[PDB]
């Protein structure tokens, strides 16, 4: 019946297969070369540091894709388990309570991945056929660019933190990415380039989980930062306006997205095609969350020290 | 420096040996989009090779600057001694002109946030994305306080008797489409530039200015403004390109010349250009063809 619609994709070179004994026979042969590096690391971040037999290899693969069921209930166990179950994110774990370092590496990249994220979210605007996805992303890219009402947009807030923390807006402005966050303008890029719209749209807003503080509440072992700093007078209040704003709006705004993601790749039969994507968006978010880091070890020498202490 | 042919777009080695390939392609049986492109842009009687490489080059490098070159060549193909149809109603519109531009342009309206769109994600120039983001804001929230473009259109047609439920329920006629289609085609596969300036270009249609270039009618009797004779709401929405797409237009056109001198694409962009007046003038009259649908009375009033 689902026979042939339900053969499956390599989560890494997206060939398909007859069946999930072909797929790990594919993916058993391909990692154990020593020319492959992308086989190996997916199967390492996913599913075992340990090399399976192919039929052990080929359940473990069906269970990864299958289980949760649901697509939003998918993204957001992923995405615990990759930035906040037992070996949470090192930038997660820097933000828990941050120093001006952490802060500012944080605006430096992000201004990057703003503009970003403004680009690939028209490209969906553009390409979608879907009137309830481009009134969602028309509201999304006009409050990242006015504001809402009135408030100024994310973009504004996060200069103005770093003009708080000491970093005019004319330096903060002219500071190039640092690789990991080129890397990952690139990955988005090229999804939005050359994926579906609706893979792009799971690719994108499955990162605004991070700032969702639901998570606790499905697993997540930390939450984004401690969320005393929203009220300690330790920060400067430019710092409170920023992160307050993830605060109360992602946990919504993620949900709404993925709601939205679950449907459309129901009816249109892509299920396991938007999971590939959305993981390699997750593979491109950590590299952008170590540059966050990395220029906070250029900033402070000791945040460097901790972190490999 | 080889000119292209506006058409098919290869490339010439002078202005005599693309004349010489329009006058060959436009004289055959099978080819119906070179003759068009002449009798739109050139002269309707036929023109002997040297006569049309003389009047090629003119078209192309008069006036030398791009912003000027676009406002003219607008003017001369909608504005002109033959004004386009939809214009010569827009005059002193009916019920069923101004209902017909409501139900077509309802459909121009999300296509021009969507090309709009594909400009701030291909562009490499922030003073673009900037220009581009702020005009997709405005068509989506509206600018200092006031309803955006798209909901004046919709109140527009509601105060002319029709429900918003209808308008919206209504399907893009086969010439808005087939216009879209044409846009949304220039945004997938021409550089973001040449999309610039083929949407921007249309916002010309509304710039109070053109009279003084030439343009031998206004978009509407600018009395429609401050009369009794229609809703509140007609004077709504067209007081809004009345009032802005004089700098609009300019504005973006500005960027335009200033990105094609840059790129080096004068020629590339100019055949876009008309390609897009083309896929407009379908469009507007697919707005009077709406009215006619509308409006038994209105084919008469144009024939
Ligand atoms: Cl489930
Ligand atoms: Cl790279
Ligand atoms: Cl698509
Ligand atoms: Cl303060
Ligand atoms: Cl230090
Ligand atoms: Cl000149
Ligand atoms: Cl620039
Ligand atoms: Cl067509
Ligand atoms: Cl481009
Ligand atoms: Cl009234
Ligand atoms: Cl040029
Ligand atoms: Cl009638
Ligand atoms: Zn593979
Ligand atoms: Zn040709």
């Amino acid at each position: 019946n689902l026979y042939f619609q339900g053969m499956p994709l390599c989560p890494s070179c997206e060939m398909k297969f007859n069946s999930w004994e072909d797929l790990a026979k594919h993916m058993d042969l391909i990692a154990n070369t020593n020319s492959d590096k992308s086989h190996v690391m997916w199967l390492n971040r996913n599913i075992s540091m340990k090399r399976m037999e192919v039929n052990e290899l080929a359940n473990a693969l069906e269970r990864f894709f299958s289980t949760p069921n649901s697509l939003s209930m998918w993204i957001r166990t992923r995405f615990i388990e990759r930035f906040y179950g037992d070996n949470p994110h090192p930038f997660i774990v820097a933000m828990q309570n941050p120093t001006k370092g952490v802060l500012l590496g944080y605006v430096i990249e992000h201004q990057h991945f703003l503009k970003n994220w403004v680009k690939v979210l028209s490209s969906i605007v553009f390409k979608t056929d879907k009137d309830d996805v481009l009134q969602y992303e028309l509201e999304n890219i006009s409050v990242e660019f006015i504001g809402y009402n009135g408030r100024p947009a994310h973009y504004e807030l996060l200069l103005r933190m770093g003009e708080a923390l000491g970093m005019p807006r004319e330096k903060i402005l002219s500071t190039q990415p640092l690789p990991s966050t080129q890397s990952a303008i690139k990955t988005w890029r090229k999804i939005a380039e050359s994926k579906t719209w609706l893979e792009t749209m799971a690719s994108m807003h499955s990162l605004e989980l991070v700032a969702d503080r639901s998570l606790v509440k499905y697993g997540a072992k930390l939450p984004y930062f401690n969320p005393e700093i929203l009220s300690s007078d330790e920060y400067p209040q430019a710092v409170k306006d920023f992160l307050r704003e993830g605060y109360e709006a992602d946990v919504s705004h993620a949900g709404e997205a993925l709601e939205m993601v679950e449907k459309y790749t129901e009816e249109m039969e892509m299920k396991e095609q938007v999971q590939i994507t959305v993981l390699k968006s997750f593979d491109a978010f950590s590299k952008y969350l170590l540059a966050r880091l990395e220029r906070g070890f250029e900033i402070e020498p000791s945040l460097l020290k901790r972190v490999i202490k």
